[PDB]
């Protein structure tokens, strides 16, 4: 049992 | 006072495990699931893939053993559990999924195993494909939205 | 001859109970910290979650009480006292560390309350993530590895 | 001789300690357990002997006030059954009137666990209020 994490990122700006 | 017992166990004898990864801490960092820049209203479904922490490409997990090993793969749902990005400052949220081919079909079911194959000497890619539905509707706040999705690589 | 008293106590009236647990004969048995199979030397922090032995998700802590209840969670320090997995025939220790929040920050510091909440008619789950070092010097010898830490609800 | 620390004088009787379960409903569906608190520090009891070579030493619980461990209501007659083990896991009961053996090393302080547990009560309602006995440990040589 391996769990790691995965950062998700979106930059709503322009 | 209710005290009881939490057995722990570890099998080392011949496992699988994880390439791609960073060790943040005490907790892997698996990668990063990076959309990128976009405007309030987006009309373009809005698509990217992970990039591993340890080489920027896609996490490719090996295995140690001679046999072929079917190993599966979880992920959940976010902080939240319902996969919304959240805006560092403000509450607005971005709702997301993350897909296992390249077509955005297959989806990873939150806390959902999907199945995986591995051949000795090699590295079979965990391909996971983000993907956000169209924003033609309202336009969420201005900033940074983030998420951490945990990936769980379980046998 | 040293004989002493040993005066014993239980206030029935309106407590707190702990969901998840089956009865060990005459000791609850929580969960299972099981971090799955692995070969000798491990490069990936390896990681798992406890499974409650009665339902298998998280222990689900429950209060009896109308108003919200601050009960506390402690967990002691394994069969050897220092958290480390034992090896059923050979000798050789695997560390290992207990954290209360999905990135292995907040510890659960040996015999200390870490606090927590709980509302009336809910489950606040008890997240008891376990993780485990890097293991990349010697490889520890095949077989199954142990311990059994025995977790204290107080309040 | 062999001494035991962790005792508190109580007028003229030593206080060892308290097996504190806690708060609780009527009925509890999880066995409830906790461990002896010695009323001197806090911690285990911990009797250590004053000999240099390894002396052992052994160590008998009694049944309670009623002789067959029940807790009784301060005010009603509604009683609590429970035990007292000397192990971790619940197994290795402290047998009435009985000398469990124990080990101890020259310069050391050796904890005796009486580890509490009391059955699931998924029966009846027992009555609110407090439940209370006193057991009686026999460091005895």
């Amino acid at each position: 049992a391996v769990t790691g994490q995965v950062d998700v990122k979106l930059n709503i700006s322009t």
